[PDB]
């Protein structure tokens, strides 16, 4: 709302964000190969390569739908696909992850909004906890509810800032592009995000 | 001018789909190799697959960081040379680079790297791809020369560059020639194509 990125700058920052998120697991694959060649712990090295490749794959498949155009011809996305890539993604994240709600075809940007709200939620519990998703409403008027609980509970400051309609203090970059993008998707989809924060939990909801 | 236009949301989505696709493939190959290694019977083959795919994934990641990502205002062509050289080590054509190392506006260097992908696309059975950097730092000129057994300007690039709208919408494949042209437009540079029976020269200035 208060700031806008050019097509070139949005695309570049989203690409940087995806790259940033896979540097470590792809690096660990290379580390595993180095350990394997050094010998003495071949099983550990292979296990590392396996889990790091699974991590990289999960992040790429999630990005394919949350940031990319995948799962769509376009126009619609199957929330069953969204549930699958989200569940595998959170296998490599701290919170205990649950998903509730009927499998449904929805406009692509509404499902992309949903997946991006998971990332905001994850950011709100940086010391872990639980992230629970509920799909509610109708297929014409969906409602997404993302509820997080954990020892550290805080609305991500950049998201709070942008969502309140305030221009950012520093330029949008590969970190802040994701909350910017989340709000952009909500605007595009004609949906409004609400934040309800208590001492027990934070609920991010959209409708 | 480009005969089609993408919204910020659609360009962002298609660029992300393209890099996801290009790095998913070798990561997927590692996973196939891991399944095969666990089965035994071709351990050497499975390990060679894992190793070659890890190098592909790393090379594509580092190239994407600069060619597609935002990695401030200027880019050092030395960094472009480094990621391009490693990328093409894992590709068919013989790759060479000539020209003074220079700091240039980021989109001009992104244009350069994206022109390499078009060049690579023009020689699908291999050959040589040669880069020359010319001109001044205010008026750079890029020259990409390809030679090979098969020479063909990638049809989607030819179509878009010639000003004809495509019969089908831009997708995760054709977004790359679209982006190449879009970068040239923002940078105020013009791409010319000189295709003969002997070689194809893509130049920008
Ligand atoms: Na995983």
């Amino acid at each position: 709302l208060p700031v806008t990125l050019s097509a070139l700058d949005l695309g570049a920052l989203l690409c940087s964000r995806i790259c940033h998120d896979i540097i470590s697991p792809i690096g660990a694959i290379n580390n595993g190969l180095e350990l394997l060649e050094e010998g003495g712990a071949d099983e550990d090295a292979m296990a590392l390569i396996k889990s790091s490749a699974r991590n990289a794959s999960a992040r790429l498949q999630f990005a394919r739908i949350a940031f990319g155009a995948a799962g769509s011809a376009g126009v619609q996305i199957d929330t069953g696909d969204a549930q699958n890539v989200a569940t595998e993604y959170f296998r490599n994240e701290k919170p205990e992850f649950t998903w509730e709600g009927a499998r449904v075809l929805l406009p692509k940007n509404k499902v992309k909004l949903l997946l991006n709200m998971l990332l905001i939620g994850n950011g709100a519990i940086p010391r872990g906890g639980s992230l629970a998703v509920r799909l509610e409403g109708s297929d014409t008027d969906p409602r997404f509810v993302i509820t997080v609980k954990g020892r550290m509970l805080r609305v991500p400051p950049k998201f709070l800032e942008l969502h309140s309609g305030a221009a950012p203090e520093e330029p949008i970059d590969a970190h802040s592009v994701q909350p910017y993008y989340t709000l952009l998707l909500a605007e595009e989809a004609g949906m409004k995000i609400s934040i309800h924060a208590t001492a027990e939990d934070i609920v991010f909801s959209a409708e």
